[PDB]
């Protein structure tokens, strides 16, 4: 009679909240995509038996041309679940999947879980800073995005941090690192040259969040472009005006050279 | 030797995570703060309950001025946990504790949990849209705080949307409405007329974000001021111009009027 939007959480199957857990446990068909993020920490296989009941894993082209053919009909006479990393809303186009569930005569109901957009509060900076969002996509062919880098600017200009989601082709099993959007970038600013930018541009990388020991990282570009960060995924950030406990964190906790500790108000 | 910080979710006790509630059982001893929010879904009793440990609560002074000296000295031979309503390290001070944490020889590890920062994604703005965001706090004395009016046009003016928190006496529990919030909001229009918040402006109320039955109305500042969102706590948000899709969430989800389908986009 109902269907599910439930969140599955970080790094692995026990990021799911016990809500969403519970109720997984009870529906009876249960669908899941794993093309929006990657959960490192896990495998299909241990979130089945978790669940205790066996996973349709759909594509990209059959949420998005074949969502209300394949998943809202049984919906009509059975509870169903699809299941998504992280938080099924946050920097997904999942939220439309709910208009079509509504104009289709089923209701859904939407279970969070940790998402990478909030667990960037373990880098030290503060949340309420950040200010646009933006994704550093793959160039593909002649075809070269560069308006995340724009983002960056204005977010910079007004002493705003900006969260840089990267890129992901799971159908290639293709992760974009933080060392592949640091080159990305420097070639954006090579084109614009706005002095956004730069060998010397503070960033702060976060790997594997949700994981026990995540890979928090903060530095500058000619320093980190280089650096192991471990497996992915990977997301940037490119931080504005610090305030003092938001370097000092950094330093402490990310290994940030002592220098940042001098902020220039 | 080791502390937990871990996120106690958004609304009631089943908004841990499956990972949360198994360390939690497996700690020594257990602390929460319910100063920074409340799980209104909820009480100390049923956390407690599903958690099977005695919950000390601390108050704010006990976490901002003694945490060294309270709970840092049994994370020396002990395993202990530190619950806080939502994400972890969110809270703007919080980042901070670890690095009493290292300070102390202690070592300390995040366990995530739904946040509203990412949870308002149900409303279906788009989180990459979001700009900075601002706690609406009430005028008292000779003090008449308006910096969350500044956040609003700023992020509004690049098209940005703009989460606002309201404000909360925990220790009273007494919760600032939506309904105050924006009266708030216009009284402080009339001083700045900088044309920022009006009877035409658009807003989007989330309230008890979590639950199964969220509350989610979207429409103009007339139509809503005095319209009943149910209890508390609630949160305020000031779209930009909104994506068609956006509005089409909005009029189908939250049943914002028609009217938006051409004004706001
Ligand atoms: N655990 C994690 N650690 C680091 N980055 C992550 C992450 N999970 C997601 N990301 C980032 O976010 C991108 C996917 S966008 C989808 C985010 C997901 N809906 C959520 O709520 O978290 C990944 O490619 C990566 O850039
Ligand atoms: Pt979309």
């Amino acid at each position: 009679m109902v269907l599910y939007f439930i969140g599955l959480g970080l790094y692995d199957e026990r990021d799911i909240t016990v809500k969403g857990l519970e109720i997984a446990k009870k529906c009876d068909y249960v669908f899941a995509e794993f093309y929006t993020s990657l959960m490192a920490g896990t495998t299909l296989g241990r979130i089945q038996k978790l669940i205790g009941k066996e996973i349709r894993v759909l594509s990209r082209e059959d949420v998005e041309l074949n969502f209300e053919n394949i998943v809202l009909p049984l919906a009509k006479e059975n509870d169903v679940a699809f299941l998504t990393p992280g938080d099924p809303l946050v920097a997904t186009t999942h939220a439309e999947l709910r208009i079509r569930a509504k104009r289709a005569g089923v209701e859904s109901y939407v279970i969070h879980a940790p998402s990478i957009y909030s667990a960037v509060g373990i880098t030290g900076m503060h949340i309420y800073k950040f200010g646009k969002s933006a994704t550093v996509a793959y160039p593909e062919g002649n075809w070269f995005p560069t308006s995340y880098y724009d983002v960056i600017k204005e977010n910079a200009e007004r002493g705003l941090h900006t969260l840089l989601f990267l890129d992901i082709k799971a159908e290639k099993r293709m992760y974009m690192t933080a060392n592949e959007a640091m080159e990305l970038l420097l070639k954006v600013e090579d084109m614009k040259k706005g002095g956004v930018f730069t060998d010397d541009t503070l960033v702060v990388v976060l790997a594997r969040a949700g994981s026990l020991n995540p890979t928090i990282r903060a530095g500058y570009v000619k320093d980190l472009i280089r650096e192991d960060f471990g497996d992915p995924p990977h997301i940037l950030i490119v931080p504005g005006k610090l305030h003092i406990v938001e370097a000092e964190y950094l330093v402490e906790i990310a290994g940030a050279p002592r220098e940042i500790l001098r902020v220039n108000v």
